[PDB]
C-alpha cells in the first residue's frame, strides 16, 4: 500500500510581513526543501471560503469540518444570513407556526437573544428579521428580552445596539424591550442557577429592579461600575406583561452552550435547578437544537454531511488513520468525519497525550515527537491507504503571543515533518502539507505587543507529487478532492470542492 497523507500544520499561514511571524523566522529546512522541490499553492481558510462571514478568521473546528467534507460547510451565522437574504427565513415553518400559536391563543410573542453583532452566539440583525416577519403576519406586539454582550464585542457597546433596536421598533412599527440582562446571568454555562434565576425573574416580570427604558437601566449599571456583560437583570416599566399560558418564545441564539440553561428553565419539564411553575401551552422555538432535554421546535436543523473523505475511503475499501495529540484529536476525528464520533470501517485512530500545561510556550515541542514516532510505527505496518495527521504546535504555542517559543514549536514540527514525509516518499506515497487556518504567522502586533489570535491569512499547500502543477488559489474544501485525485478514487457529486491538481 502506497500511503497518501494529509498533514495539517495547525495555525500556520502565509503572511508577507516578517514582523512577529514565527513561520518565516523559524529554521524549517524540511518544509523549505519540499516547498522548493514540489508543487505549491495557497488556499483560503477564513471567511466565506469556509462558511463563515466575510472578515472572520478561520478556526480549528470549522477548518477541520471543511477539510474533511470536501465542500464549503456553511456555519450557523452564514446559513441564517443567507436564509434571510434569499427569503427562505420568512417562509420558515417553525417561525410561522410560533406565530400561528400566538395568533390562535390571543397571546404574546417573546424574543430572547444576545443583542450584539459578536457573531459567536447570535447576531442582532436576526432579531430585526424576526420583527419584520412578526409584523408581516400581523402579530401586533412582541416582547424582546435583551441579553447584553460586552464579551464578543467591546465591553461597553450595549447602548449602541439598544439605540439601533429602539429605532427598528419605531421604523417597523412593532416590538419593545421587556427585560434586559447581562449575559453573565442569562447565558451562564456552568449550572450556576442563582445567576440564571435573576434573568428568569426579570423576563417573567417577577422579582427584579425596573427602569423606564433599556438605556436608563444600562446607564445606571455603568454608573455603578457594572459593564454590559454584568448588567443585573431588569424589567422595563410598563413594557413587560410576563410570560403567560399560551405565549410563544423565539430564542435567536444559534450557539448551544450558553442558551441551553435558560431554555431548560422554560422548556425542560424535568428542570430541577430551582423550583418553577412552567408556562402552559408554551410554544418554544430555538434557532438551533441546544440539547435533548429541551422541548423545542428547531428553526434550523442540523445537516448531516454525507461523503466526507473518511466515508469515501470506507466505500472504496481503503484503510485510514487519524492521528494527533490531545489538543487536535477531536479535529482529526469528530470534525474531520463531519461531526461524527463513530469510526468508519477501515478507520483506526491514535491519540497521543498532550502535555498538561497551562500555556504551551512551556513546552513548545509539545508531544510532536511522540506523534511522529507513533506515525512511523503505523506506516511500518504497510497497511494504510490514507493518513490524516495534525501537528498541533504552531496554533497551540502561537496562542501564547510569544515569538521565541512559537519559533521553537515550528522548528520541532519541521524536524518531525521531515521524518514523516521522507518515510511516505520511501513508500512511494504522497503527502499534502497544509494548514487549517493561520495563527503563528503573527504573534506580535505591529507595536510589539502579544497577539494571541488566529489570522485571516491564506494557508500553504505542498503536494509531494512530481510532474504536476497546482491551481493558483482555492479553499479548504478543495483538499479532500485533491487527496481523492492522489488516491485515484472517484469523487462523488456532493463533494463540490475541486482537486488542486491541474489536469
Ligand atoms: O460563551 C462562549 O462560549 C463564548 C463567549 O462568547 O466563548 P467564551 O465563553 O468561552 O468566552
Ligand atoms: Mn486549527
Ligand atoms: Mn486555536
Amino acid at each position: 500500500k502506497k500511503p497518501t497523507a494529509l498533514i495539517i500544520l495547525d495555525g500556520f499561514a502565509n503572511r508577507e510581513s516578517e514582523h512577529g511571524n514565527a513561520v518565516k523566522l523559524a529554521n524549517k529546512p524540511n518544509f523549505d526543501r519540499y516547498y522548493n522541490k514540489y508543487p505549491t499553492t495557497q488556499i483560503e481558510a477564513s471567511g466565506l471560503d469556509v462558511g463563515l462571514p466575510e472578515g472572520q478568521m478561520g478556526n480549528s473546528e470549522v477548518g477541520h469540518m471543511n477539510i474533511g467534507a470536501g465542500r464549503i460547510v456553511y456555519q450557523s451565522l452564514t446559513r441564517i444570513n443567507k436564509s434571510i437574504e434569499d427569503g427562505d427565513f420568512f417562509e420558515n415553518d417553525v417561525l410561522n407556526n410560533a406565530i400561528a400559536h400566538v395568533n390562535s391563543h390571543d397571546s404574546a410573542l417573546h424574543i430572547f437573544g444576545l443583542l450584539s453583532d459578536g457573531g459567536v452566539h447570535s447576531h442582532y440583525k436576526h432579531l430585526f428579521a424576526l420583527l419584520e416577519l412578526a409584523k408581516k403576519q400581523g402579530v401586533e406586539k412582541v416582547y424582546v428580552h435583551a441579553f447584553l454582550d460586552g464579551r464578543d464585542v467591546d465591553q461597553k457597546s450595549a447602548l449602541k445596539y439598544i439605540e439601533e433596536t429602539e429605532a427598528k421598533f419605531n421604523e417597523l412599527g412593532i416590538g419593545q424591550f421587556a427585560s434586559v440582562s447581562g449575559r453573565y446571568y442569562a447565558m451562564d454555562r456552568d449550572k450556576r442557577w442563582e445567576r440564571e434565576e435573576k434573568a428568569y425573574n426579570a423576563i417573567r416580570n417577577f422579582d427584579a429592579p425596573t427602569y423606564a427604558t433599556a438605556k436608563e437601566g444600562v446607564e445606571a449599571s455603568y454608573n455603578e461600575g457594572l459593564t454590559d456583560e454584568f448588567v443585573v437583570p431588569f424589567i422595563v416599566e410598563n413594557q413587560n406583561d410576563g410570560v403567560n399560558d399560551g405565549d410563544a418564545v423565539i430564542f435567536y441564539n444559534f450557539r448551544p452552550d450558553r442558551a441551553a440553561q435558560l431554555s431548560e428553565i422554560f422548556a425542560n419539564r424535568a428542570f430541577e435547578g430551582f423550583k418553577v411553575e412552567q408556562v402552559k401551552d408554551l410554544f418554544y422555538a430555538t434557532f438551533t437544537k441546544y440539547n435533548d432535554n429541551i422541548d423545542a421546535a428547531i428553526v434550523f436543523e442540523k445537516v448531516d454531511l454525507n461523503n466526507t473523505i473518511g466515508e469515501i475511503a470506507q466505500n472504496n475499501n481503503l484503510t485510514q488513520l487519524r492521528i494527533a495529540e490531545t489538543e487536535k484529536y477531536p479535529h482529526v476525528t469528530y470534525f474531520m468525519s463531519g461531526g461524527r464520533n463513530e469510526e468508519f470501517k477501515g478507520e483506526r485512530r491514535r491519540l497521543i497525550d498532550s502535555p498538561k500545561v497551562a500555556t504551551y510556550d512551556l513546552k513548545p515541542e509539545m508531544s510532536a515527537y511522540e506523534v511522529k514516532d507513533a506515525l512511523l510505527e503505523e506506516l511500518n505496518k504497510g497497511d494504510l491507504d490514507l493518513i490524516i495527521l495534525n501537528f498541533a504546535n504552531p496554533d497551540m504555542v502561537g496562542h501564547s503571543g510569544m515569538l521565541e517559543p512559537t519559533i521553537k514549536a515550528i522548528e520541532a514540527v519541521d524536524e518531525c515533518l521531515g521524518e514523516v514525509v521522507d518515510k511516505i516518499l520511501d513508500m512511494d506515497g504522497y503527502a499534502i502539507i497544509t494548514a487549517d487556518h493561520g495563527n503563528s504567522d503573527q504573534v506580535l502586533t505591529d507595536d510589539d505587543q502579544p497577539m494571541t489570535t488566529h489570522t485571516t491569512n491564506p494557508v500553504p499547500v505542498i503536494v509531494t507529487k512530481e510532474g504536476v502543477t497546482l491551481r493558483e488559489t482555492g479553499r479548504l474544501g478543495d483538499l479532500a478532492p485533491t487527496l481523492l485525485d492522489l488516491l485515484n478514487v472517484e469523487q462523488p457529486e456532493d463533494m463540490t470542492g475541486e482537486s488542486l491538481i491541474k489536469h
